[PDB]
């Protein structure tokens, strides 16, 4: 049983889904242009209510978190951490674990190296810490949402509109590419030392978004981490692969 929301934080309505009476709270953070509704189905469905009270919430500008309509300024991963915190904050938890996916994954290192006496753990996939010209490369081929497969382009286009969901992914491209142009095209490499909770990094093998080099990179600098690699895994592991792990994250958080 899941409950749909909206909480005011930081000038914002931000909606959010909550199921479980767990006394751990998790919180899943999506991945570009993503919400609950479409990057966590399975896990606000399985994982065990019992253990965990479970949120997934929607960045500003993303999934019903409208308005505002979704900008992406130099810091909007900062904003993005600071807003999950505090939405999690305004829901009255005391201290939380955080799922990130992909953007989401990126946002919850950067939570748990601002916030450290917050979070409790973390699990993030198909993350990267900084863009190369093979990163670049690979944004500007998800610009154009018309050349998207038809599976992937209906959850978003349904939930958005086409028009915002085809000027909101361009805006994303622009938004993620300028890194690229920082020292080190970096995102958040200088936080990777300031983790300092348990960190269970996953990666799908077969993932064609991201090169496993930058899983192995966030495993190489935030200390203590765990990196498990998935063989069959793509980027949408979380989904394709549910149960293999949520099973893999239940066991992690306990
Ligand atoms: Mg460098
Ligand atoms: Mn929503």
């Amino acid at each position: 049983s899941v409950t749909s929301a909206k909480v005011a934080v930081n000038g914002v309505q931000l909606h959010y889904q909550q199921t479980g009476e767990g006394d751990h709270a998790v919180l899943l953070l999506p991945g570009m242009l993503g919400s609950g509704e479409t990057d966590f189905g399975p896990q606000l469905k399985n994982l065990n209510k019992k253990l965990f009270t479970v949120v997934a919430w929607d960045p500003r500008g993303y999934g019903h978190s409208r308005p505002p309509d979704r900008d992406f300024p130099a810091d909007f991963f900062e904003r993005d951490a600071k807003d999950a915190v505090d939405l999690m904050k305004a829901l009255k938890f005391k201290k939380v674990s955080l799922l990130g996916w992909s953007d989401g994954g990126i946002t919850a290192l950067i939570a748990a190296a601002k916030y450290p006496s917050y979070i409790h753990k973390m699990v993030i996939w198909g993350a990267n810490a900084y863009v190369t010209d093979e990163d670049s490369m690979i944004y500007e081929g998800i610009r154009d949402v018309s050349k998207w497969s038809e599976r992937t382009r209906k959850p978003l286009e349904a939930l958005y509109g086409y028009d915002y969901f085809a000027r909101t992914c361009e805006k994303w491209v622009d938004g993620i590419r300028q890194f690229k142009h920082l020292p080190d095209g970096n995102i958040c490499r200088h936080l990777l030392p300031r983790v300092q909770c348990p960190a269970l990094i996953v990666h799908g093998e077969k993932d064609p978004l991201v090169p496993r080099f930058h899983a192995d990179f966030i495993h190489k600098h935030v200390k203590g981490s765990r990196l498990h690699l998935m063989p069959e895994g793509k980027h949408n592991l979380h989904l394709r692969f549910a149960d293999e792990f949520n099973k893999l994250a239940e066991d992690f958080l306990q």
